């Protein structure tokens, strides 16, 4: 056996600056690949791993918003984005969906990382509407694509950000926003892998939960005090930002993570805040975690599929 393999790959510009974003934010124990048409960005990559794709077909340009290029960019490269992969238990696929290259290597990446037998999950944007109704309906195809390839798939609408900001946020801090989706699930994942809790979650249970699925949500939340459980929990399952609600989920991957002060009323109040939200009669996987080094904090993580 082994401890399982994560990798993240962005792919096309918005995929590899989430990427560059996430490195520079400090995640450890994850691969990171960079995959994009135009060589300008790519040079200017942190990931480890550049791959370079349709170098034949844009000599180191990006796609130019044509969808086909991205799509026989990536087939052209099949085998470089192979071994990038091989290896790897999980792989996080993100892309911006609506340019060239995105919308179209993007689900071939996922598809490969798929039938290399690798979990697979997809975290991608739609287009702001400002940027018209081709950048849409390039980007619903894109999406549709991204669905038939992966394991789950998590969709941001770019709208979605114009929730949460006001008239001065800048940009970049929206884009960070943004980030938190993958980066944090991510994260849940990679603490579930590496700590063996009272009641124990691992990379067979995430398989479970994530394989075969369609679409997802993956969140966490922390609060301390009084009611902390509760308000965890609905922190977790928030999704301003998400195009999947908790609302339908069927199945969900519970994990609470607290002091010595954990206790089993807590527990309960926080999978009832779930299976609740939910309105469906949920099948939980659920997990605890006892990390004495916490005092008054409470960490509650979900993954909920089944929709
Ligand atoms: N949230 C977010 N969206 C992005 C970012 N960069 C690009 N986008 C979105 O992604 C879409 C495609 O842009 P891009 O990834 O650069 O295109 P590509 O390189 O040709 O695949 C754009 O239409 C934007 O909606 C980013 O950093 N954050
Ligand atoms: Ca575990």
């Amino acid at each position: 056996g082994h401890m399982a393999t994560l990798k993240v790959i962005g792919v096309g510009g918005g995929g590899n600056n989430a990427v560059n974003r996430m490195i520079d934010h400090g995640m450890n124990n994850v691969e990171f690949i960079a995959i994009n048409t135009d060589g300008q960005a790519l040079n200017l990559s942190k990931a480890e791993s550049k791959i370079q794709i349709g170098e034949k077909l844009t000599r180191g340009l990006g796609a130019g918003a044509n969808p086909e290029i991205g799509k026989k960019a990536a087939e052209e490269s099949r085998e470089q984005i192979e071994d990038a992969i091989q290896g790897a238990d999980m792989v996080f696929v993100t892309s911006g969906m609506g340019g060239g290259t995105g919308t179209g290597a993007a689900p071939v990446v996922a598809k490969i990382a798929k039938e290399m037998g690798a979990l697979t999950v997809g975290v991608v944007t739609r287009p702001f509407s400002f940027e018209g109704r081709k950048r849409q309906t390039q980007a619903a195809a894109g999406v549709e694509a991204m669905k038939a390839a992966v394991d789950t798939l998590i969709v941001i609408p770019n709208d979605r950000l114009l929730d949460i900001v006001d008239k001065s946020t800048p940009m970049m801090e929206a884009f960070k926003e943004a980030d938190n989706v993958l980066r944090q699930g991510v994260q849940g994942i990679s603490d579930l892998i590496a700590v063996s809790g009272e009641v124990n979650l691992d990379f067979a249970d995430v398989k479970t939960i994530m394989s075969n699925q369609g679409s997802a949500l993956m969140g966490i939340g922390v609060s301390s005090g009084e009611n902390r459980a509760v308000e965890a929990a609905k922190k977790a399952i928030s999704s301003p930002l998400l195009e999947t609600s908790i609302v339908g989920a069927q199945g969900v991957l519970m994990n609470i993570t607290g002091g010595e002060s954990l206790s089993l009323f807590e527990a309960q109040e926080a999978a009832d805040i779930v299976q609740d939200a939910a309105d469906e009669d949920v099948n939980m996987i659920f997990g605890t975690v006892i990390n004495p080094e916490l005092q008054d904090e409470i960490v509650v993580t979900v993954i909920a599929t089944g929709f």
